DNA sequence: GGGGGCATGCAGATCCCACAGGCGCG
DNA sequence: CCGCGCCTGTGGGATCTGCATGCCCC
């Protein structure tokens, strides 16, 4: 087939659905292998075919029998994800893994991590990469086992780089209990809180959730008041369209917000439609 | 000729998704 | 009374992340 996506709303769905990774694995020869992956279900398996398609790099292998994933693993294949994050920058806290995602990238480039030397640059730089270094890594190289990095607090960039988030950590699905409500909701680990309420003023709607701050790692923004819904979440996302099944769930989340402005969600078909339109929103198709 | 990186995966940990009920308020 | 929408709460899987190596080339 063949696809494109454009790159702003493709790091937005990095930002949410990407890993860095960064294995140091025993061979004292050592398996050092950089690597950017994004697993998904098997639903979305077009997308990563799409995002593959964009870049003109990378390879699609099967993890189980309902999920895929896109894995860039060669040297001069990394080079088009540091040229595309270069002039489209991460914003969640992932960009700093990228950050030493891509000094681990010149290490290797210079071929520094064939000495001594060179292993225990990128051991200190995986410290500070996602979870720090295993238990077995730990053992070795004490030095620098310090796993906290610079906190990134940036904006917004455009609405483009948020239709690409809210493809991935975003979700459209409609309430019924009879009356019905659409309701948009975003979650995130409560690591970008400062990222998270910045869409209250960048949408100028929703509300921010947190529950108990201790015992729970992550904080919900969402909508549900019908005219902050209808009026400006809908046309943001129609002029920055999203991508994969997510986009048929926020086509037909709209579909239903158009009978509910006639509000025609008062007669028996009217809501016998729209159940049948959320028989298969999310749990289907 | 062999050391390092490629090929192609498999396995673990958790951050999400997609909701739920209660209820004060206009 | 009706119905909207703030507010608190969540199971479990789709994510994020980690682990693994025989074999290829140069
Ligand atoms: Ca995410
Ligand atoms: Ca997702
Ligand atoms: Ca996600
Ligand atoms: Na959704």
């Amino acid at each position: 087939r063949r696809e494109s996506i454009n790159p702003w709303i493709l790091t937005g769905f990095a930002d949410a659905e990407g890993s860095f990774g960064l294995s140091i694995l025993n061979r004292a020869r050592y398996h050092t292998r950089l690597s950017f992956t994004i697993m998904l279900h098997n639903k979305d398996k077009s997308i990563l075919e799409n995002i593959q398609s964009t870049w003109k790099v990378g390879s699609i292998l099967n993890n189980g029998d309902h999920y895929v994933s896109l894995v860039v693993y060669r040297f001069e294949d990394l080079k088009v994800i540091i040229d595309h994050f270069e002039k489209y920058p991460l914003i969640t806290q992932k960009l700093g893994d990228y950050k030493l995602f891509k000094q681990a990238f010149s290490v290797m480039e210079n071929k520094e991590h064939l000495k001594e030397n060179g292993i225990k640059e990128l051991v200190r730089i995986k410290a500070k990469m996602n979870w720090g270094l295993n238990d077995e890594l730990k053992k070795a190289f004490p030095e620098n086992i310090s796993k906290e990095r610079p906190l990134i607090n940036k904006n917004i960039p455009n609405f483009k780089w948020l239709a690409g988030f809210t493809s991935g950590d975003g979700s459209f699905f409609v309430r019924l209990r009879v009356r019905v409500q659409l309701v948009f909701e975003i979650s995130q680990h409560i690591r970008d809180k400062n990222l998270m309420n910045s869409l209250i003023t960048y949408l100028g709607c929703g509300h921010i959730y947190e529950g108990n701050k201790s015992e729970r790692s992550w904080l919900q923004f969402r909508v549900e008041k019908f005219s902050d819904i209808n009026d400006k979440i809908i046309p943001v996302f129609q002029e920055n369209t999203l991508i994969g099944v997510k986009l048929e769930d926020f086509e037909d989340w709209c579909k239903v917000a158009k009978l509910i402005e006639e509000k025609k969600h008062l007669t028996e078909s009217g809501l016998d439609e729209i159940k049948k339109i959320k028989l298969n929103m999310n749990k289907g198709r």
